């Protein structure tokens, strides 16, 4: 009876929290009219601040949140959301964007608190239901307010600042709803060391540990800068023409589509995984160098649908890895693992970024920068063919 109140509740508030309309049209509105804004400076100074925030925050969000009560770090997450969008509203310099970056980072770092927090109210029996109503729900959300963006601009014909006014509203709804929810009970050691040193001795789980650490560092860098990529393909001489929100949208469907196939054949494919690795990073090289490569003007659509195939396939290999890692291990040490590689494929991202973007170095524009990528992705790509043939080699004996 009561438990219901609860079960509807929090999918209701995960719902409305990802209802962020003007998320995905954030960089053009940097480019224009009403910002002068050059490219360069956008692609130069505010990214690696983000980047270098992410890095910075991550590891003290996490141990906050495990330390004290998880409804505190949600109510932060949604303060920092609308701060975010507060400075965005009002930045008038360089310096409150490369300040906006650094808040939105922390909301960035804060995203996996919430299936924690679930995890822990929800009694262990129904733990699995409730987390896969909740995972739907969120997943919906995300899909929708894009949709809802997009489709608010492009038919209604809204200028960028009033979408901007319009997201504020739903920030401020999703905080004040956040802050009601009751907050769990109590979710507060050699034997940590022991099963950790007993599991990193399973030889399935170095692959995709080493995957995680890498991949997921090159696919991030790949989504941040895309949408300065377009830019620069084509002018946004009228707002109306732009369509952001709409690709956003069709990588969530496509991601969601496809990773409701892993699970299918997630066992099946376990045997041949470096060969799977080595196929699907070939074809997400490919998409890359064909981004990089496009400079017509009205190839655009391509160049959209190249991006949108791209997060597909980087998405459609996330649940088969998480599957893997999990199983050798426990709900107890499974955070620290996911914490650690994160923390890695963080360090890793920064180092790329600092060299290749970031100003007192190398400094390289968007189109270069892609450029590189493509080689990045395609060494990736051929270590691990040669990894999966070297096994094999073996096999025949």
């Amino acid at each position: 009876r009561s438990w219901r109140h609860l079960v509807c509740y929090l999918c209701f508030y995960g719902f409305m929290a990802q209802i962020r309309p003007g998320e995905s049209f954030i960089t053009p509105y940097l480019l224009g009219p009403d910002k002068n804004f050059t490219r360069e400076q956008v692609t130069n100074e505010i990214t690696p601040v983000l980047s270098y925030s992410y890095l910075a925050v991550l590891v003290p969000v996490f141990l906050l949140t495990d330390y004290l009560r998880y409804t505190p770090v949600l109510l932060l997450q949604g303060l920092s959301f609308v701060s975010v969008w507060l400075l965005l509203l009002l930045g008038h310099s360089v310096a409150h964007m490369q300040l906006m970056e650094l808040f939105y980072s922390v909301t960035m770092a804060a995203r996996i608190a919430y299936s924690s927090y679930i995890f822990s109210l929800v009694r262990p029996a129904r733990y699995q239901r409730v987390a896969g109503y909740s995972r739907a729900a969120v997943l919906l959300g995300v899909f929708t307010s894009s949709v809802l963006g997009q489709l608010l601009v492009t038919v209604g014909r809204v200028s960028f600042s009033t979408l901007n006014y319009i997201s504020l509203a739903f920030l401020t709804f999703s905080v004040v709803l956040a802050l009601f929810l009751k907050r769990p009970k109590r979710s507060l050691l050699a034997r940590m060391l022991r099963e950790l040193g007993d599991s990193l001795r399973r030889p399935q789980l170095r692959l995709w540990s080493l995957w995680w650490v890498f991949n997921s560092a090159g696919y991030y860098l790949v989504v941040y800068y895309v949408h300065i990529l377009w830019n620069e393909v084509d002018p946004t001489t009228n707002s109306a023409r732009v369509y952001n929100g709409a690709a956003d949208a069709a990588s969530t469907l496509l991601g969601a589509i496809t990773s409701f196939a892993a699970g299918f054949v997630k066992i099946r494919w376990a045997r041949w995984s470096k060969l799977l690795i080595a196929g699907v990073t070939a074809t997400q090289a490919g998409l890359v160098f064909l981004l990089a490569h496009t400079r017509h003007p009205s190839s655009i659509w391509l160049c959209y649908a190249a991006f949108v195939l791209f997060r597909g396939s980087y998405q459609f290999l996330v649940p088969i890895a998480t599957f893997q890692i999990a199983s050798s291990l426990s709900k107890e040490l499974c955070a620290l693992v996911f914490g650690v590689n994160t923390f890695f494929a963080t360090i890793v991202k920064t180092i790329i970024t600092f060299i290749v973007s970031d100003v007192r170095g190398l400094g390289l524009p968007v189109r270069k920068q892609f450029q590189l990528y493509s080689v990045y992705f395609l060494i990736l790509s051929i270590i691990y063919f040669l990894g999966a043939m070297l096994d094999g080699l073996r096999h025949c004996q």
